[PDB]
């Protein structure tokens, strides 16, 4: 019961963060007379997140002693864990990026609409990497709900909307792998999850930080690394922060494609009590996307 309770709140958070997420970084992008440069926002939310979870293996290890020992024997001991571990960090480097540029020239709706094709892709990768397996009728339940959240999530500034539209493809592909790779090298052994992040994102602060040089070298020498900055800035990285983090736990306890169903399950039922708690009215797309949704999960969860 207590393990169940902190898994539905981490998927509550991961939901609720996503959704304000994509809100706030199309916000940033559109409001601005100086605007940020997104490979540096990408590059320090590498950072919080590297310093949350040595945090939070301290509070694991729940000793000075045997958190100096694990860092010694995992981290540092590992070099092969570390080399493992930049593959999908250059992936969500490139991912994380492609996010940025999307919404820059998209709508948080037509992106978010768009980006549920990352769906069919988690189950493509799954199937092939990680030697899961899905039926006939549990592929069928994968692009019911794909389609099923499609159907849920339903500026003075210049854009390109085709522009958008490459980065999500790109960042769909990037989603599908990269979380799979985590989650067989984190499902592979022993090692805590805040071992398996930090080993990530060490290699997520040099493959970022070599991109922002990369990108906007030339740019960040005249106008500054930190140049446009602000409150809703560094709450996008916080955002980003915090859900990453609870990303890696939910892909721990669920896996890649339950991910998929139990965030739309967990935006669908927020929903439903924000229509009686808040007076929140909904679209007749809503309406249909949530009872797919009910279908997909129910179909998917059947014993072969
Ligand atoms: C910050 C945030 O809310 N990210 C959501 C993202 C979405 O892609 C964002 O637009 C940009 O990442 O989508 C979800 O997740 P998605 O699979 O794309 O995850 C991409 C984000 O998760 C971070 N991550 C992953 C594993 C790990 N061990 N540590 C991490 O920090 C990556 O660094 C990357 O930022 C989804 O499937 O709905 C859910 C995620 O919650």
């Amino acid at each position: 019961n207590v393990s169940l309770f902190f898994k539905l709140y981490c998927l509550t958070v991961m939901t609720l963060v996503a959704a304000a997420y994509t809100v706030a970084l199309r916000y940033t992008r559109t409001t601005a007379e100086e605007l940020y440069f997104s490979t540096t926002a990408v590059c320090i939310t590498e950072v919080i997140k590297l310093l949350i979870s040595v945090g939070l293996l301290a509070k694991e290890t729940g000793s000075l002693g045997r958190f100096k020992a694990s860092l010694s024997e995992n981290v540092l001991g590992s070099p092969k864990e570390l080399a493992k571990l930049s593959v999908p960090s250059l992936v969500y480097a490139v991912q994380n990026n492609m996010a940025f540029l999307a919404l820059s020239n998209l709508d948080a709706a037509v992106y978010q609409v768009t980006y549920q094709l990352k769906i069919p892709c988690t189950a493509l990768c799954t199937v092939l990497m990680l030697n899961r397996t899905l039926s006939k009728l549990q592929w069928i339940s994968v692009f019911m709900l794909c389609g099923g959240v499609t159907l849920v999530q339903w500026v003075v500034v210049a854009q390109n909307p085709l522009l958008g539209f490459g980065a999500i493809a790109i960042a769909v592909l990037c989603s599908g792998f990269a979380g799979v790779y985590f989650e067989k090298v984190l499902k592979s052994s022993d090692t805590s999850l805040w071992v398996r992040n930090i080993q990530m994102y060490l290699s997520g602060i040099v493959v970022t930080l070599a991109g922002t040089y990369l990108s906007d070298g030339a740019e960040i020498q005249e106008k500054g690394f930190f140049y446009g900055y602000t409150y809703y800035v560094w709450f996008v990285i916080f955002l980003a922060s915090v859900g990453g983090l609870y990303t890696s736990v939910v892909v721990k306890y669920t896996d890649n494609i339950m991910k998929g169903f139990s965030a739309a399950a967990a935006i669908v039922l927020s929903t439903i009590a924000s229509v009686l708690l808040f007076g929140l009215q909904i679209t007749l797309s809503f309406a249909l996307g949530a009872l797919l949704v009910c279908v997909s999960i129910y179909l998917y969860g059947l014993p072969r």
